Formats: C-alpha cells, structure tokens, sequence
C-alpha cells in the first residue's frame, strides 16, 4: 500500500467518515489527469488507491472533498476541499500517509514518508 | 483590504519572510485564471492584493509557493505548495485573513472572516 | 511588549474573544506561580501582560482556558485548556507572540520570537 | 487499550521515536499524582498505558517530552514538552486516541474518542 490518506474530524473528535478524495497525476502538458479515487472508511481511512507498479514518479494532488463532508453535517464551511500537492518517489519508491484534520474555516495536513 | 495573507514558520518560530503567493479566481471554462499575487514582507505579512471593487464573489485559490521558501532555507520539504481554496459570499461586510503555519512536511491553514 | 498571546477560532473562523488567558512562572520550589493574565480582545489579542523588566528568564507557562471559550458557545469541547510551556532565554533582543487556532477537539499552537 | 498516543515529527515527515510520555491523574487535593508513562515505538505509538479497570473518571494530563525529543536531533526547541489536558470517561467509558504533530517552535494535538 503506497498511497494512504487518514481523515480526522476535529468538531467531533471523530474519524471523518465517507469523505471523497480525488488523486491526480501532472501530465507532459502539465495538465491534472484522473489517478485514483475513494472514499474513507468508518475508520477515517482510504486504502488501496493505488499498487507499487502504478504509482509512478511525478507530481500528484490528493484532493479531498471537505466542503460536501462539512454540508452533510449541516456545517456551511470555508474551503472548497483540502488540496494535498507533492512529488512522489523522485528517489526511488516511498510509501506515504497523508493525514488531513479537519474543521469548518481551517485544515492541517502532514506527510509520513517511510522507505 | 478585503484579502490578506499571514504566513509563519513553525521550524524557525517566525514568519515566513519573502514568500511567494499566488492568487487565481476560476474563470467560466472552469480553468484558474491570475487574479494577484506578491511576496510576504519581514512581518510574514502580504497586503494590498485586491480592492473591494475588483473581489468580487466567485471561487478563489491563494497558491502559496512554500517549497522554494524550504529549499532557500535548505531544508527538504514534501508540499509543492500550501493551496487555499475557497468561495467568497457577500453577507454583509467582510476581510478574509488566510493564515498559513508551515512545517517542512505539514502546514496548516485558517481563515479569519471578520465584518 | 515582550509577550503578546492571539488566539483564532477556527469552526467560526474568527479572533477567539474574551478568552481568559493565564501565565505563571515556575518558582525554585518548582510550583507554578501566578505571573500576568487577562482576556483576549475583539481581535483575538492579548497585549501588555508583561514589561522588559518583570519578564526575565526562566520556565513560564501560558494557559488559554479554551473549555470555558467553547462551553460559552454550546459547544462540547475535549481540552480542560491549552498549556505553552516555554523558556524565555536573552539571546539578544526578543518579542514573544504565542499562537494558538483552536477547533473543539483539537488545537495548535505556534511561537513567533523576533528581534 | 482505552488509552493510546501518537506522535509525528513535521521537520522528517516520520513517526516520532522513543518520546518520552507521562501520563498524571488529577488527585481530591487537586494535585497531579502521576498514573502511567512510556516510550513511543518505532511506528510513534504509545499502547498499553492503562486498562479499562484502572482508567477510571478523573481529569488526566499527557505530558509529552518534546524538548529532549529535538535535543536529542540536535535542534533547540521552543516548548518545553506539548500538554494535553482533559476530562475523561465522564459519560462513561470511552476509548481516547491523542495524536501530537510536532515542529521545533510548534505543536498540534488532537483527540479522537470513540465508544
Ligand atoms: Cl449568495
Ligand atoms: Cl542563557
């Protein structure tokens, strides 16, 4: 599993739950292209997006829907979606974690990159 | 001044001097066009951006460019860069406050909407 | 002003006001003592706690009383409070400002030291 | 495990090894009397602190040794240790997970409580 992403509510002190995020790929003609996509679990979290043999190196952008999770609960909330962008195994392959906290008019995100 | 943007370091306790932002207000063809840009002062500090008759409402992204901040710095970072997207509604009168706290491999981001 | 304490909310995205903010100094018997506190303004700020002269080095701890902040708001908080426990060191001149973005189960906290 | 801490380092991207943990239950006499302590693993996860009998209702303080932990990378900090204060089981028992991100001059916690 190198491509993970962990969704953290932090008004409920609570896993977000059936959050939808978007993976994209930076294309030769620097376009975004489609990658991967899911939604997290009633643990928060969002496993199998991806294998080894297709999570090539470049430049890729986890998208996560923020604004429909905060919607569902009645929360009219500030950003559009929390937008994670890093290039991936430029050194070779990496596994990465990609952690999300979120509330209505802020979010934090953090990488663990392990070998 | 109806924009601004903070941005602090959270590895050196002080704010982010000399950083590049980029704003851009998505266009009809649902591409991101330039809207303003500037590079945050010795206080961490970006001022003037827009004026109340050009922000106008419409969906918004402040690209801030914190991997060239990291790498000028000499440290290794994971973000390309730290992107705040959000709508702008006028329900009476408003400033946003984007403020950014930037770690190498996290950042946190909030906004202060004050009448 | 050498100590300066700003607190944002970040579920209503705006300055915390009227927070009530504690600072004690630890003492040789090693017990916390009362030391400077006040409430944070309109602005989320806390200035004039301290001066040049009563500040001097050693262990100091900041205490936001974020319960009694989120309790005010109907709002079912997790922390008793948020605890910065610090060293002021004289390595030539210094201003601390203490940041904190608050979210009901969780918080942040940042210091800027500046010359 | 009713009990458990994680803790990520900013700066590396990586869990937060062999930090140090103590855990204090406020006494009658409102005296911090101390309860549980540990190490955080290679994965920065600290289980087994206390069991479900033993971790009855009372305010608890998760005290994380922050300072030796950058000390011991080679980078002065600014916290002494990051401070996690709170109610717990006051509705009954309840499984708490306290996540730390820290930074040399910054630090967020969060708690995620589930039934
Ligand atoms: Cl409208
Ligand atoms: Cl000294």
């Amino acid at each position: 599993c190198p491509l993970m992403v962990k969704v953290l509510d932090a008004v409920r002190g609570s896993p977000a739950i059936n959050v939808a995020v978007h993976v994209f790929r930076k294309a030769a003609d620097d376009t975004w292209e489609p990658f991967a996509s899911g939604k997290t679990s009633e643990s928060g979290e969002l496993h199998g997006l991806t294998t080894e043999e297709e999570f090539v190196e470049g430049i890729y952008k986890v998208e996560i829907d923020t604004k429909s999770y905060w919607k569902a609960l009645g929360i009219s909330p500030f950003h559009e979606h929390a937008e994670v962008v890093f290039t991936a195994n430029d050194s070779g392959p990496r596994r990465y974690t990609i952690w999300a906290l979120l509330s209505p008019y802020s979010y934090s995100t953090t990488a663990v990159v392990t070998n």
